[PDB]
């Protein structure tokens, strides 16, 4: 089952070589840090799809080992919420990587929305930081300074328009059900 | 049993390819956020059916690892309830994904109804966010900005009328019972 | 034993296809919500029989993982009781689904009756919401808005009179005892 | 041992078909609810015998997972006692069903008798509600409204006189001891 | 060992048929309830011998899962003691039944004697109520109203005088020791 | 080892038949209850020897599952000590019986002696009550009223003088050591 | 290993027959009870040697399951210490017996010596009372009243002088070391 | 799986020889310590890539065994946060190394950002210090004084510009998916 | 390994016969008890060597199951320290013996030295009392009164001078290393 | 895996002989103790490399079993921090050694830096003291007084300049990757 | 692995005979006890090397089962620290010995240094006292009074000068690495 299967040599080399390279300009987005320069990051769904495409959708898993609210402060009617989360990512071979993410809320008035934002963000950057440890292709290169400098010297590409003419419009999946029938 | 069976190659490719694409305009609904623009989301039962159709009704499971009431506040006779829930979704191969959902209640007067809404919603978006990690087909594409922009440029389709002439009107299931007899 | 047997292909397809469709007008009942429109729901015993008929009487199980009284308030001599319950439903293959139900009591004067109602209702809607996740046939369709709209356009069928001429009037079960003898 | 043996096909169909039907007029008794109409129920020993006859005396078990006194109140010299009990019923195949029962005492003066009544009744309706989930024959039909309406249109049968000429008057069991000798 | 051996078909039918019938007039005794009619019950040793004779002396076991003193009150120099006990009875096949018994003391002056009576009685009716669930022969019929009415219409038999000419007067057991020698 | 060996048919019948009968006049002794009639009981060592002779010295075991001091009260310089003990007796086949005994001290001045008496007596009647459940021969018949009435109509036998000419006067056991040598 | 080996038939009969008889006048010693008659007992080392000679030095074990100081009181400069100890004795076949011993100190001035005496005595009579349960030869007969009466009618034998000409004067054990060499 | 596979001789010698040497001038960076000289260190991603390249991306894992906030102090409106983290690095053969890292924040005003920095840095230097123990190539040489002195005598190389013409611009990985297909 | 090997017959008889006899005058030393006569005891190292010589250096083990300081009192500048220790001695066959030792300090001024003495002595007499249970040769005979009386009638032997010409003066052990080489 | 492999005879003798000798003048460094003479010690990385070279990089592991801050004192604006750490070093054969190290900080003003220094130093000398127990080659000889005296009589060798022309300048490891490919 | 291998006969006799003798004058050192005579002891590293040479470097292990600070007192500016440590030494056959050591500090001013000394010394004499139990060669003879008296009558040998011409001056171990290669 999970955490027991042994990677084959061809699969090992494929995944290692694929993880060796860096990301392209489409993945990295930017934010305006408070009292700082432009901070480059990667969207959560981009890294998620990268994971399901590199290790397989059934090849990697992530769990929240422990999450606790660090603080909820009420200052002049605003809620400052800080939350930490421990996220562990495990492959199908048994390897794993555990890292901490932080969720921060400072502007919202409603306490419930503040905790919602804080906990969801804590989990999402926990996942990001835990997947970063597996190689450059999953998001390590964002921390490299020379890589960011080279990125700054690239043309600003326009966002791609999604061609959805072949999207999912009917529920029944004849191919998937047929394959599962052949597997049963 | 569950969490032990190994996915076959044909089934693996079928589910991976099916999870690769995005959702169609029928799945995404909209809400009017308080002091915000239109927020797009997916209904819970849509994602549930997507799960039972992609992995099989017996292929995926979800459990509530931990749920705790964050706060219940009484302000001038109204109840503000905020609840967090940890939901873990596991496939039949052993892979899993754990995520946090939040339930919020702010308008209801009765405390019992407020907690009912908060806990049920916390579990439902916990399930949604935990299933989002498995691919674009299960709801990841809702977070993509370009995908939403493309969706905004689509015609507004009328809701489909359900043809229920072949609904379930008798309890006895001759086909299911016969198949189970042949299996016993 | 339970949670270990593997579903056969024929049984898998039978149960999947049976779970794919929706329910008929006989199952859904209605309630008059306080300060609201007609709220449609499904009776507990209907869903129970649906479970024993779809998965077999020995094919599904449910347990109360955790139940705790959220609040018991005494307001001007009335008891407001709110209770939450965690219910886990497991099939014979190992798959499972866990969900939360709420029990509410607001009118009864006696505390004991209020807790009785609250806990029993909490468990019953916990079972309902946990069985809802297995497909449309077990009660998912109640949440679909288009399905409810189509239901509203149906004739109001009169309740069926139960023909009990073949009810259980003697204790001794010659068929069951004979079959168990042949099995021993 | 218990919870490990697999049901045979013939036994499975026998028990399923036997559980499919409903109960006869002899089983259901009535009570006069406080400020209400006639409430129909089933006696505990009737359901107990139904269990030992349907699944075998060694085929089903029940345990009290957790019982706690909800409240003991002293009002003007009377004791109001409310108790909850969690009862789990398990078959010899491993299937199980867990449900909550409530015991209520409001008239008795002595505290000890009040707790005796409350706890015993809590366990007995816990057993009833946990056995109800296995099918219509074990007591599910009591909750069906149309079934009760049909029952109201039946003649009121006189209670049966027990013919005890073949009761147990001697301790020694030659048949049972001989069978156990042949089994040893 | 215990809880692992499988009952044979002949033994199963013997014990089931023996448990099917009811008890004779010798077993049931009567008590004068405080402010009530005659309450019929069964002596503890009668049920104990019934157990060792029906399932074998090595075929059934009972344990006290949990016992706690509910209350010890001192009223004007008298001790009111109420105790609850959870008793679990298990057969050699693994089946089990768990039930609650209550011990009550209200007249004794000495606290130690009151607790002695309360705890011993709690355990004894715990055993009685736990053995009641196995069938009519072990004491279920005491709760049947028609059975009690039929019992009231029976002649009052005089208590039997025990013929003890073949009692145990010497310690050494040549038969038992010889059989154990042949078994070793 | 202990709790695993299976009783043979001949041994089973020997022990069952031996346990079926009642005790002789030598075993039962009498005490003068405070403000009561003559209370009949059995000495601890008598029951102990009965156990080692019926099941073998290596065939039965007893353990103290839990013992707690119920109360130690100081009244006008006297110590009233009440102690409860849970004793579990297990055979070599795995069967067991658990029961509660009480130790009482009310006259002694020294606290240490009072607790000594209370705890030792609690354990000894715990053992007695736990062994009572195995049959009439081990002490069940003491609770039978007709048996006691028949005992009252018996001649009062003089206590037997022990013939100790063949007592144990030398430590070395040539027979036991030789048998153990042959077993090694 | 320990608690797993099965006793052979010859060894079983040897140990049973040896345990059947009673002790000789040399073993029982006497004490002058405070405000009482002569109390007969057995020395600890006598019972210890009896154990190592009956079951073998490697055939029996004893452990202190739980020991707690009941009370340490300071009265006018004297220390009254009462201690209880739970001692479990286990044979090599798996059988066991657990019993409570009490240690008492009332005259000593130093607290440390009082606890030393109390705990050591508690353990020693715990061992005595736990070994008493295995038969008459290990010390059960001390509780028999007729046995003590017969003992009182015996001549008072002078204590035996130990002939130590063959005592242990050199450390090296050629026989034991040679046997262990042959065993290795 | 992980922690079970045995390293081969050729792989063992390869990794040992590779770990024997020291790092080149590109890896070590410098910081200006407060009131101190230039402090040399290694970037986190450099060591991460070194780990995935030396032991394989699936050959090493790291987990956070325990992390606790040492202190959060508020001094004149600034937050001094000190956090410790225990990080354990394990190879695929079972070997492991556990070490402590510290995260420090002293300048930031917002508490949430201070804890974010402190915890993330604590984990990152925990990983660094835990990987340092495996050899000189993974970062041990930074602590050698003579190595640092030799480094100071080296020319200051300009940072390398990353050639990203072959970066990751499309999601689909034909090579990885094909290899996984061949492995399934 | 330890606690699993079975003693051979020759080894069993050798150790049993060796343990049967008593100790010689060299082992027993004397102390002047406070306000008492001469108290005879055995030195710790003597008993230790006796253990390693009787059961082998690898044949017996001892562990401190639990040690707790009973009291540390400060009286007029002196420290009275009383400590208890539970010591368990286990043979290589699985047999064991557990006993309590006490450490006492009353004269020392420094607290640290007092606890040092108390704990070390508690452990040493715990070991002595736990080894006493294995037979007369390991120190049981010290408690025999007739043995001590016979010892008093013996000539007072002068202490033996140790001939150390063949002591250990070089570290390297050619014999031990050669034997271990032959064993590897 | 780790802690299971058995050392071979040749490897055992190699490691034993290598551990037998002492260290050379290059390893030992000196410190100026406060109010003391020159204190000789060994650098952490030296001992680390000695470990990876003697037992192999995959042959030894170390873990922090428990670390707790002993004290953090604020004296006139300075922070005195004392920390203890328990470090366990285990070989691949299962052998282990556990020892305590202490971290001390007394001069630093910032609390965070003080704890950083204290905990890191505590772990590093815990590792040193735990590795010292394996032989003279890993650092035992530092405690020998005659060895230190002989060291003082040696010429003061100049520190060696590291020849880094063959350092690690490229990430890709063709040899390691090729060996791992051949191992997969 | 460790604690499982069985000692061979030749190895057993070698180690037993080697442990039988006593130590030579080089091992024992002396200290000037406060207000006492010369106290003889053994250095820690001497006993450590004795252990690795007698049982092998991989043949014995030691662990700190539990260590707790007994007291830290501040008297007029000096720190009196007393610490106890439980040390367990285990051989490769499974045998073990557990003993307590004490660390004392009374002169140092700094608290951190006092705890450092106390804990390190506690562990070191815990190791010494735990290794003492294995025989005379590992340090038992230090407690023998006649052995010490004989030692006092020996000439005072000058400390040996260490010949370090063959010390460890290069890291690479060709012999050890070659042997490990042959073992892999």
């Amino acid at each position: 089952c999970f955490g027991q299967c042994q990677y084959t040599a061809e699969e090992y080399q494929a995944i290692q070589k694929a993880l060796r390279q860096r990301l392209g300009p489409e993945y990295i987005s930017s934010r305006m840090a408070g009292g700082g320069q432009k901070v480059c990051y990667i969207e959560g769904h981009r890294v998620i799809n990268l994971a399901n495409e590199m290790f397989g959708y059934n090849g990697w898993a992530h769990s929240i080992t422990q999450q606790n609210v660090d603080f909820v402060d009420l200052n002049n009617g605003k809620f400052y919420v800080g939350v930490c989360a421990f996220v562990r990512v495990q492959l199908k071979d048994g390897s794993y990587h555990e890292d901490v993410g932080y969720g921060v809320s400072e502007g919202l008035k409603s306490k419930a929305l503040s905790l919602e934002k804080a906990r969801k963000e804590a989990v999402t950057d926990g996942l990001k930081r835990a997947l970063r440890s597996f190689g450059n292709a999953l998001g390590n290169c964002i921390l490299d300074k020379d890589y960011l400098r080279s990125l700054n010297k690239l043309p600003r590409q326009l966002p791609l328009e999604v061609d959805l003419t072949k999207a999912k419009r009917q529920d029944l999946e004849p191919s998937v059900e047929e394959a599962r029938y052949n597997s049963c």
